[PDB]
């Protein structure tokens, strides 16, 4: 078998990419944020505290023939950007781009956090790092890849995420027609549940490529590219005017300024992210200060290559016995 489903930027910044869902029997539709660095899929639902609610489409389980209660499991996730949510657990039908998976388990929120409920465009995450990082209790449960996985033609999924556009998440297949060149595939550590990886290196704009290993994350829930405070500062070094302002919470830049490209490697190949991708706009209606969308890592513990990052590419997630990533060019 094999999926595939549009998603589609919540936003005119590209701030996250949510993908339709049918979850249940009649299907209900959520638009959930598919994430690459987290496991739960989890839902805004009838069972959400109402002032929680502002606008999302909910789970109602009670309205699902095939719904069944995962009898005495819970959830509680917390994110990097500080934001949780937690519940309780059902099994259902769940089919993203004609691709369905029986017995899912759909993770029903009781309590969001604010950031959750100030957001009326996302209804909830669909997990799709490794599945030792799902959070249900008492029993782990698995994400919607893991479930998938051998049912598909090749046991992978693709993400093709626009800038200021929409994209593509395809399961089971790699269409070839979706990217420019060839794929290079790098190694994935799964040790900390991720889909970690090792860059070989970057450069700024023109610049010459500086070879260098940077460890971190292939993650799509995750809107901004995180990287050492050293690489971070070669970059805006060569913007005038741009600043690190611990009173925003990052680097800032005169919206009036042209940003350089930024380019990681992989293996031997390179990555090249146009200035645009990193402008995400003044940090507050009408200012002139605008908020860079290449920020350091300094204080997760981890690198990032977030949307920033992924959307300049075509990423390849191969769920193999020993899993690679997969980046080319489009």
């Amino acid at each position: 078998s094999t999926g595939s489903a549009t998603t589609t930027p919540i936003d005119s910044l590209d701030d996250a990419y949510i993908t339709p869902v049918q979850i249940g029997t009649p299907a209900q539709t959520l638009n959930l944020d598919f994430d690459t660095g987290s496991s739960d899929l989890w839902v805004f639902s009838s069972e959400t505290t109402a002032s929680e609610v502002d606008g999302q489409t909910i789970y109602t389980p009670s309205k699902s023939t095939t719904a069944k209660l995962l009898s005495g499991a819970t959830w509680s996730i917390s994110y990097g950007d500080g934001s949780s949510s937690s519940g309780d657990v059902y099994t259902d039908t769940v089919s993203v781009g004609g691709l369905t998976v029986t017995g899912q388990a759909v993770e029903s929120a009781k309590k969001v956090s604010s950031s959750f409920t100030e957001d009326s465009t996302i209804d909830g995450l669909l997990g799709l790092a490794f599945s030792t990082l799902n959070t249900v209790s008492p029993t782990q449960q698995k994400t919607f890849f893991d479930n998938a996985k051998a049912s598909l033609d090749s046991p992978v999924f693709t993400a093709d995420l626009g800038y200021h556009a929409p994209g593509t998440y395809n399961f089971g297949f790699i269409d070839t027609t979706a990217y420019t060149g060839s794929i290079t595939y790098t190694a994935v550590s799964t040790k900390q549940g991720f889909w970690e990886w090792t860059s070989t290196g970057y450069a700024v704009g023109s610049g010459t490529f500086k070879s260098t290993s940077i460890d971190g994350i292939a993650d799509t829930g995750t809107t901004l590219l995180y990287l050492p405070a050293t690489v971070v500062s070669a970059y805006w070094a060569q913007v005038s005017g741009a600043k690190s302002s611990s009173s925003v919470g990052g680097y800032v830049f005169p919206c009036s300024a042209t940003l350089p490209s930024f380019t990681f490697g992989v293996g031997s190949a390179r990555i090249v992210i146009p200035g645009d991708y990193i402008d995400f706009g003044p940090i507050s209606t009408g200012s002139s200060s605008c908020f860079g969308g290449i920020q350091s890592s300094a204080g997760i513990g981890i690198n990032i290559f977030g949307d920033v990052a992924l959307k300049a590419a075509f990423v390849v997630f191969n769920g193999a016995t020993t899993p690679t990533l997969g980046f080319a060019s489009k």
